[PDB]
């Protein structure tokens, strides 16, 4: 290899795009999961988001501003299928299509994820990730959008976060589809690793020229090393060795229930890949408790972010020392930022020194990492714009550019000029 480095930011279809009764689209898990009272901080929804389907230029025009040589985006899988399987979405396909097109452009490198949440809702009312077809379903969507852009697009990740896809989305029942039973959640992680690994075969014969997964870590801390590896096979171990072709780690869990292993799925979901995007924010920090998961987590030790997420920019450093030793593929981080309270008041640019702080420590240990050894070929800022952050709503901004929901208007943070300055940096 020697394409330069890849400096990026990161977004998804259902915290930015809006239109969603609108041109086809389907409703996903996430629609249905917005309207449960108490699922959301603030009660809101993803309609409408940034108008991102609408506004798709402009904020090209912003990354192309800022230097940004790569755009890490999702496809939402209910604007191609509808119903998950069967019917195809014209309008849906064609806005992917052009906004790829735009993006070569303006000089910028598509990196697609092809599932960011956002599961058609007819899928889920089978059973979702807990039932098998739904990962067959997700190779087949995965086939159709490789045919329609892999021309274009250079890499394909099939998964974002499958952790947070399994044990929020259907333990704690924090995210869609507001689940709170661990043998579903186990279910649904084999699934999500299951679909991953037919979608890798069916991407390369459709024509993907770079193949992978993102994983999010939270490294694990504490004084009792039992406590620290149980958190470590959890938060960790628990996609990455599967992928790595290592199984799934021994059990963090008392007394499991039963997951739904078959014959040759792990050799599938081991297929081999391009590369591996990772996602960092924060560490945790354990204790040993009683529970069916037996740690106790602690709270951040000195400062956090407005999520109560704890700032520790080594970590960044230490993770990708380790997956540099671990993963035989090069590494993208495609997520990595900070949420701070923001307000605008009608100012040029907002001041958010903590997040600037934030930014330029982690890129300072990422980068570090990487003149060391670790085959680090790129880093992606979550988020280009404040956008619909789960089950905060728009409670908690990440972006570089302030939204001002109510009129759409885009205003930098000081942090989009830092990361013009770092993009450029000798």
């Amino acid at each position: 290899n020697a394409e330069k480095f890849l400096w990026g930011v990161a977004t998804s279809a259902y915290q930015i795009e809006g239109a969603t009764q609108e041109d086809g689209r389907g409703p996903s898990i996430w629609d249905a999961f917005a309207q449960r009272p108490g699922a959301i901080r603030d009660g809101s929804t993803g309609e409408p988001a940034c108008d991102h389907y609408r506004r798709y230029e402009e904020d090209i025009a912003l990354m192309q501003s800022l230097g940004v040589r790569a755009y890490r985006f999702s496809v939402a899988w209910p604007r191609i299928l509808p119903e998950g399987r069967g019917r195809i979405n014209p309008k849906g396909l064609a806005f992917y299509d052009r906004l790829v097109d735009r993006l070569l452009a303006s000089g910028i490198t598509p990196f697609l994820t092809l599932y960011h949440w956002d599961l058609p809702l007819a899928l889920e009312e089978r059973g979702g990730w807990r039932s098998r077809e739904t990962a067959f379903a997700f190779a087949e969507y995965a086939e159709a959008v490789a045919r329609a852009l892999a021309d274009r697009v250079p890499f394909f990740a099939t998964l974002n976060e499958p952790w947070c896809s399994a044990f929020l989305g259907h333990w704690t029942g924090e995210h869609a589809p507001g689940l709170r039973n661990l043998e579903a959640a186990l279910r649904a992680a084999h699934h999500l690793l299951l679909g991953h690994g037919l979608a890798v075969e069916a991407l390369r014969a459709a024509g993907a020229r770079r193949v992978g997964i993102v994983l999010n870590f939270a490294p694990a801390y504490g004084e009792d090393p039992e406590a620290v590896d149980v958190a470590d096979r959890y938060h960790n171990r628990f996609f990455l060795d599967p992928i790595l072709g290592k199984g799934y780690p021994e059990s963090p869990f008392r007394d499991p229930p039963p997951v739904p292993i078959l014959s040759r799925d792990l050799e599938l979901v081991a297929r081999p890949l391009d590369f591996l995007g990772v996602n960092y924010y924060a560490p945790v920090r354990v204790a040993p408790g009683t529970g069916t998961l037996p740690v106790r987590y602690l709270p951040p030790e000195g400062p956090a972010t407005a999520m109560g997420w704890e700032v520790y920019p080594e970590g960044l450093y230490h993770l990708l020392k380790r997956l540099g030793r671990e993963v035989p593929w090069p590494l993208y981080v495609t997520e990595n930022g900070a949420a701070y309270p923001d307000l605008w008041t009608g100012e040029a640019v907002v001041e958010d020194p903590e997040r600037v702080a934030y930014l330029e420590a982690h890129v300072e240990a990422a980068l570090r990492a990487r003149e060391e050894g670790v085959d680090l070929r790129g880093y992606f800022v979550w988020s280009l714009m404040d956008n619909f952050e789960w089950a905060f709503g728009y409670t908690r901004r990440f972006g570089l550019y302030y939204v001002d929901f109510p009129s759409q208007r885009r205003i930098p943070k000081r942090s989009a000029l830092w990361y013009r300055e770092r993009i450029a940096r000798a």
